[PDB]
């Protein structure tokens, strides 16, 4: 509340909280980490994404999405965690500070501001982001369907008022749209990866395709051991493989996007649990899954620095 010291991880925020806690962050680091503003929401509400840099030019980056979907409220809780995180390792921890003094780290905690609001406000169980108009009563796209990778293919719904409606056309919804200009105007990004709950999975491309990637050996080989270090801690199972044949064919995904443009290391995490609790995992699993998350993810970044 007054410092991120103070800041209490162990439960679930909502917008403001959050918002207020980058900016806590920002002026408790100014050297390590700046917020940017790379959009605005249906409803008008700021996108923001933490940039995590020690200097140089334009560094290989490391893209973190969180809470596409609002009410995986597990992801956007991580995604506070990790911020901190980040700022308590470097110079700690030997592999965290080799990784940010050769990369930058871009993180998107609240990924759809306005169906994140919506989950506080009115629905707590909304998916999408709530944008309206057209020939519809139904409000709102499924973000990870409105990516231009396979877009409107089988694995997204045509009707507005489905929990996978897939939108008017690729990148129509502006919460799309803002990271898409900004990850191509940046042109160096060398990982991507979105996180999801729940059903403990990690996920490589494609989704809307049964065609295997060329990197597939690689993927598989370093999604076994992110899945090996997460379980590490906890002894949490995630299965790991690509989309269609892990989970089902999705069109429109992000990964399969962010993967078509040249970002190899393109991953989706499910995080916890299995079904117990679902989308309303309770309070005292949020640091549990924080840590366990963040080996899975820094063991995806080491390798990203080394090939
Ligand atoms: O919602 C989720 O958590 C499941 C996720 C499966 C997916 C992963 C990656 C890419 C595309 C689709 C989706 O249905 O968006
Ligand atoms: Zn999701």
């Amino acid at each position: 509340a007054r410092s991120t010291n103070t800041f209490n991880y162990a439960t679930y925020h909502t917008l403001d909280e959050i918002y207020d806690f980058m900016d806590l962050l920002v002026a408790e680091h100014p050297q390590l980490v700046s917020k940017l503003q790379i959009g605005r929401s249906y409803e008008g509400r700021p996108i923001y994404v933490l940039k995590f840099s020690t200097g140089g030019s334009n560094r290989p980056a490391i893209w973190i999405d969180l809470g596409i979907h609002s009410r995986e409220w597990i992801t956007q809780a991580t995604g506070v965690w990790f911020a901190k995180k980040f700022t308590e390792n470097y110079g700690q921890n030997p592999s965290f500070t080799a990784i940010l003094d050769s990369m930058d780290i871009f993180l998107e905690i609240v990924t759809n501001p306005n169906g994140f609001a919506f989950t506080h406000s009115e629905n707590r169980l909304w998916r999408k982001t709530r944008s309206v108009t057209s020939s519809s009563l139904c409000v709102g796209v499924d973000a990870n369907r409105n990516w231009d990778a396979g877009f409107g293919k089988a694995g997204a719904s045509s009707s507005p008022c489905s929990e996978t409606y897939h939108g008017k056309y690729a990148n129509s919804e502006v919460e799309v749209k803002s990271i898409v200009d900004f990850v191509k105007n940046h042109g160096n990004f060398k990982a991507f990866l979105s996180i999801h709950s729940y059903s403990q999975l990690l996920l490589y491309p494609y989704g809307y395709t049964t065609q295997s990637i060329p990197d597939k050996t690689e993927l598989n080989q370093v999604a076994k051991s992110a899945v090996a270090a997460l379980k590490s801690l906890y002894g949490t199972s995630y299965k790991y493989g690509s989309i269609i044949t892990t989970i089902y064919q999705a069109s429109g995904g992000s990964i399969d996007w962010s993967y078509n443009q040249g970002i190899k290391y393109s991953f989706t995490f499910e995080l916890r649990d299995t079904g117990r609790y679902g989308f309303l995992l309770p309070a005292s699993q949020i640091i549990p899954t924080a840590q366990e998350t963040w080996l899975g993810v820094l063991t995806i970044m080491e390798h990203t620095v080394n090939n």
